[PDB]
């Protein structure tokens, strides 16, 4: 029979061995999704970008009530990942208009100082302890803080709420719908705060530009922050921890940006290939009857991309399941691809080099505390393949 969704990770920080299997046997593969809906998965690299770039396959179809289930915040609101066409372009243009090459200039700085207070905590402890919780969560938190304008605390309590927004089948119906709205008021008052008293952060510059431009409706601002908040904060936590892991567990890789700190924005590409935070991407459906790879597909039919396994393709990279900071050329699609690719690419690029030149320099003989093989996932149920903990310890 056809396989099941979530697939089975025997190795949290790595893909599910289903993926290198479809991979390696069909390119458009069925899949049973926890509603028992069937859906098509993608697992190739040319085909990812072919399907993430074919306007038939649409968000919005997507986040129809009646089409399956697979994320609910996706299905709850005008999230980015739930529109197409001009009004999904119209979202995307007051975003850039934000995250603006000077915001990002600006931010530099903002981000040193929030990543050298975190690792002051890690040389304060004791090891061995939990990196996640002392150092990539706070991380994480306090960024999006920065970004929306709040306190810290803040978005602890927004965090709480988006396990529930990207539950595929961990958290119970009845919860889910409770914390979902505990998270859209939050925002909700968040946006109104902003409008009523603008500060100097992301949040502010585009809900005064939209009130300029009267282009988005309080609603879809609500929805587009919403995707902001679900994306921002658990994605980067997870690919900055599972990024690590791989880092200690190979550990020469971790050695060469010791060794070298101004090759850390060549590692940067090589762990977001390496560790993508999903399994597979955002639920697709099919507005018209198409032949993709040879398999064809009748309109309405569900599908999914996988960008991690795209890219451990040998199509497209030698030696594809080996973790190579120095890898070069590394055309990788980590960040998407086509109109719905991550808005914050030069933003999280930009993160996660800050991050890792840092904690390199400051922890060189950082190791792992515990067995790899210990490791174990946050929530098979989430669409997230954050792992549950990281505990590192380091000479003393
Ligand atoms: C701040 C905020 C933020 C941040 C930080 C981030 C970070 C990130 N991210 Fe992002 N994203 C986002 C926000 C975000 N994000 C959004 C909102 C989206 C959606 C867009 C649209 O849809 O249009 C995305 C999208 C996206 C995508 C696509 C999906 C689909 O298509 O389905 C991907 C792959 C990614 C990745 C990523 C990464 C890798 C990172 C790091 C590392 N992203």
């Amino acid at each position: 029979s056809i396989p099941t969704f979530p697939f089975d990770r025997p190795v949290p920080t790595e893909p599910s061995p289903m993926l290198s299997e479809l991979r390696n046997s069909c390119p458009v593969a069925p899949i049973e999704l926890p509603s028992g809906h069937t859906a098509w998965l993608v697992t190739r690299f040319d085909d990812v970008k072919g399907v993430l770039s074919d306007k038939r396959f649409s968000c919005r179809a997507a986040a129809h009530p009646s089409s399956p289930p697979f994320v609910p915040f996706v299905q709850l609101c005008p999230s980015l990942l739930s529109i197409d066409g001009p009004q999904h372009t119209a979202a995307r243009r007051l975003l850039a208009q934000g995250l603006n090459p000077g915001f990002i200039a600006r931010m530099r700085p903002v981000v040193q100082q929030i990543v050298d207070n975190a690792l002051d905590d890690l040389a304060a402890a004791e090891p061995p302890v939990d990196f996640q919780e002392i150092v990539s969560v706070p991380i994480g938190e306090q960024l999006m803080a920065k970004l929306l304008g709040v306190e810290p605390k803040t978005v602890h309590e927004l965090a709480a709420h988006v396990d529930a927004a990207m539950s595929v089948c961990e958290i119970g119906d009845e919860e889910v719908s409770r914390r979902w709205s505990a998270l859209c008021t939050m925002v909700i008052d968040i946006l109104h705060r902003k409008l009523a008293e603008p500060g100097d952060d992301l949040l502010s510059t585009i809900a005064q530009a939209n009130r300029q431009q009267s282009t988005m409706t309080d609603e879809q601002v609500v929805g587009m922050l919403l995707t902001v908040v679900i994306g921002g904060v658990d994605t980067p936590i997870a690919v900055i921890t599972n990024g690590l892991a791989s880092l200690l567990h190979h550990r020469d890789q971790y050695e060469r940006l010791v060794e070298d700190p101004g090759r850390v924005a060549r590692a940067v590409e090589e762990i977001v290939r390496f560790n993508p935070a999903t399994e597979i991407e955002h639920l697709r459906v099919v507005t018209e009857d198409v032949v993709i790879a040879g398999t064809a597909l009748s309109a309405g039919s569900p599908a999914f991309t996988s960008i991690t396994s795209a890219n451990r393709d040998s199509d497209q990279f030698l030696d594809p399941d080996e973790f190579d900071v120095e890898r070069n050329p590394n055309e990788h699609i980590a960040f998407g691809y086509g109109p719905h690719a991550c808005p914050a690419s030069a933003y999280s690029r930009m993160c996660l080099t800050t991050f890792f030149t840092s904690l390199t320099q400051r922890f060189p003989q950082l190791q792992l505390a515990r067995p790899f093989e210990d490791l174990e996932r946050r929530g098979k149920g989430l669409h997230s393949v954050g792992i549950k903990e990281l505990l590192v310890t380091w000479p003393t």
